[PDB]
């Protein structure tokens, strides 16, 4: 078999190793609604509680991006400089992209703390424009119906991109970007599924969106910082103190 249909195995397998959630239980947790008391409930508390809460998920989501990457052909054989500069671009882009999978189009309610709730949930955080946002992102996705493999190779290419600003060896990421673009091609091919490619968001899209969101993250943090045990000190150096 290919050099290619090995890296769409060994992409598929990293990301089922840090999907972090398994489709099967989020499809199946769907009726599974927070009540309209559960909702007064979230909605009373103070922002600096629900900060914590969001900050402590989204710390743990990028956590398992991080992971991901480690785990993609040639990242850990790419300079230091360039991992970082691939992750504080991209991991919270592919945080973003996997939100669809817990993203239910019917109510539009996303999975949190163990049952599905509509944005209002958040009302405490005064956020509201960039929670609509991130909630209409993942409706946007949540019509492609992305299989596990395209949403495993799509978020590779998300994380795998030259273009990023700051990359010392540009010519060993195109190396690594060629090779996922045709894996991702050939898998799309293969499944019948070229169809998705006219409908994948804009760049820009996912770009401006993730630098709003993080923005707003690093208010938060500057006003009442999380700690964590840093999967990557050298990352996690160059957002928090
Ligand atoms: O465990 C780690 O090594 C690690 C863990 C997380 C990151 C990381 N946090 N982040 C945030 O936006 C963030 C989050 Cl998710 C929660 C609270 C505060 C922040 C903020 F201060 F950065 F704004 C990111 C954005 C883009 C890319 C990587 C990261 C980086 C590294
Ligand atoms: C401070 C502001 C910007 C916080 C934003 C609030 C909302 C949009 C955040 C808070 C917690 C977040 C979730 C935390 C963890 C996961 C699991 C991951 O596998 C997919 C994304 C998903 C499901 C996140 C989606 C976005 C989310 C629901």
């Amino acid at each position: 078999l290919t050099e290619i249909e090995h890296l769409v195995q060994s992409v598929c397998k990293s990301y089922r190793e840090t999907c972090q959630l398994r489709l099967e239980d989020l499809l199946r947790q769907r009726s599974n609604i927070f009540s309209r008391e559960e909702v007064t409930g979230y909605q009373r508390k103070s922002m600096w509680e629900m900060w914590e809460r969001c900050a402590h998920h989204l710390t743990e989501a990028i956590q398992y991006v991080v992971e991901f990457a480690k785990r993609l052909s040639g990242f850990m054989e790419l300079c230091q400089n360039d991992q970082i500069v691939l992750l504080k671009a991209g991991a919270m882009e592919v945080v973003l992209v996997r939100m669809c999978r817990a993203y239910n189009a019917d109510n539009r309610t996303v999975f949190f703390e163990g049952k599905y709730g509509g944005m209002e949930l958040f009302r405490a955080l005064g956020c509201s424009e960039l929670i609509s946002s991130i909630f209409d992102f993942s409706h946007s996705l949540s019509a492609l119906h992305f299989s596990e493999d395209e949403i495993a190779l799509y978020t590779a290419l998300v994380l795998i991109n030259a273009h990023r600003p700051g990359l010392q060896e540009k010519r060993k990421v195109e190396q690594l970007q060629y090779n996922l673009e045709l894996a991702f091609h050939h898998h799309l091919h293969k499944t019948h599924r070229q169809s998705i490619l006219a409908k994948l968001p804009p760049k820009g899209k996912l770009r401006s969106l993730c630098s709003q969101h993080v923005e707003r993250l690093q208010i938060f943090q500057h006003l009442h910082p999380i700690v964590v045990q840093a999967a990557f000190p050298p990352l996690y150096k160059e957002l928090f103190s």
